[PDB]
């Protein structure tokens, strides 16, 4: 497959534009809103892109809400990503995480429980698990309970995770092994297993075909968008990309490329970096 996924929200480049600006590009297909960085007590952070709040401090983001709807009219998928570098999140047990599934459904999905909605009447297309605190409690139970609740909705919903390339991942490995997940946005950067390093794509294939509860899970080549975007692992060689893309694009388990983040990949020229990669995907396709 040929999808480009981009994280958006954390303003890695400094020059982050509105969510809809990136959706109005031909260059990306899936958008991970970064992040619900605090839970189970809810807290969002989208850098400069949302500053208003409900009275209780929870972000209230009318521009992002409108942009989710615009993005979706244009055929894009927009998931809410949980986690990030805050580490201001943790489940004590599965029961707590199951209760939290309902909370997410009613707050961000098509649940009818009357909760405060950061995105008003906009409805996300699902949830990404970008967990970074090396604590795995609750995520598989959360994902599983979400799958039951989604049947009440009126569109398809997606779950994804954002492991780093070392396998198994210390934060989302359990989730990946014990829940039905649609997409794995694997960070092949900041690690020994970078595409230039000891590229461990084959391990992730073995995972997809033999371990993943969803045998049809799609694996994404996760990359920095610019120099800049990451301490190590940024690629310029169109180069290995072409070959790498070629090497990995043969399997039905290949879903495409995932980028950290939109602000970086769209502004970094090299022609916007995201455009170079979109075109390598279709032409390598
Ligand atoms: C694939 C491409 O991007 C990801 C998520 N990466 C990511 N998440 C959270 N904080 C980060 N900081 C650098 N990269 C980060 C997976």
């Amino acid at each position: 497959n040929t999808n480009i996924a981009v994280y958006w929200g954390q303003n890695s480049a400094g020059t982050q534009e509105s969510l809809a600006t990136y959706c109005e590009s031909s260059d990306a297909d899936i958008f991970l809103l970064s992040f619900l960085n605090q839970f189970p007590t809810l807290g969002l952070n989208f850098a400069n892109a949302c500053s208003d709040t409900f009275s209780d401090g929870l972000l209230h983001c009318t521009q992002i809400a409108e942009d989710i709807e615009t993005c979706q009219s244009l055929g894009k998928k927009v998931l809410l990503s949980l986690g990030g570098a805050s580490g201001s999140y943790l489940f004590s047990d599965d029961s707590q995480a199951e209760t939290f599934a309902q909370t997410l459904w009613d707050t961000f999905g098509e649940g009818t429980g009357a909760s405060e909605r950061p995105f008003d009447s906009a409805v996300v297309d699902g949830f990404d698990f970008d967990i970074e605190n090396n604590n795995e409690v609750g995520y598989s139970a959360l994902a599983t309970k979400l799958r039951t609740l989604f049947a009440e909705g009126t569109k398809q919903y997606y779950l994804s995770a954002a492991p780093q390339c070392p396998y198994p991942d210390a934060s989302v490995g359990d989730l990946l092994e014990n829940a039905d997940i649609d997409f794995a946005f694997i960070q092949f950067y900041n690690n020994y297993c970078s595409v230039s390093g000891q590229f461990n794509w084959d391990t992730w294939l073995t995972y997809a075909q033999t371990v993943s509860p969803n045998k049809n899970i799609k694996l994404f080549l996760g990359l920095p968008g610019s120099a800049s975007a990451a301490g190590s692992g940024y690629i310029s060689d169109t180069s290995l990309l072409e070959s790498t893309i070629a090497d990995i694009a043969s399997s039905s388990s290949f879903g495409g490329i995932a980028l950290w983040d939109a602000s970086q990949a769209f502004s970094n020229e090299l022609e916007p970096y995201v455009e170079i990669l979109k075109n390598l995907l279709t032409s390598a396709s």
